[PDB]
């Protein structure tokens, strides 16, 4: 679009929008850190469902670890049991 | 828009909305701290789904920590068990 004053603002907004989604190739360094901030915002995005799923996952993994520790502790208590029985016998 | 009295208020509202939305570049210090307040409000938003997801995820991480502590305590109790068995034998 041609340049007045408001349409200049609209064209600048369209400039920033096109640069920020990677569709445009930045030339001027202003566009360069515009893309830099867009990439930073992209890298700092996360959804609640993913976080809840990850929480459930490491809960389950910890309960797996607890089961394995139960195996180990039961085996060691068994070893103590046979040792005590041999000492008594 | 040209200026009367009410349309002056409407144009001032449009000024504030455009500045606070990052589309316009502030010139006057009034617009400067308008943008400052807009940025402060931007830094102070958080959604309930994010906070709930963080709560579940962090519960899971700490229960992972609890599982690891269970590993450590069971191993140490095992060491005590072998020490006691050696002392008895």
């Amino acid at each position: 679009l041609l340049d007045g004053k408001g349409v200049e603002m609209m064209r600048d907004y369209a400039n920033k929008q096109l640069i920020q989604m990677g569709v445009k190739k930045p030339e001027t360094p202003e566009e360069q850190q515009w893309l830099v901030e867009a990439q930073q915002a992209k890298q700092g995005q996360q959804d609640p469902a993913m976080v809840q799923a990850q929480g459930v996952l490491l809960q389950g993994q910890a309960e797996l670890a607890k089961a394995q520790n139960q195996t180990l502790s039961l085996q060691i208590d068994a070893a103590k049991v046979e040792a005590q029985n041999q000492l008594n016998a």
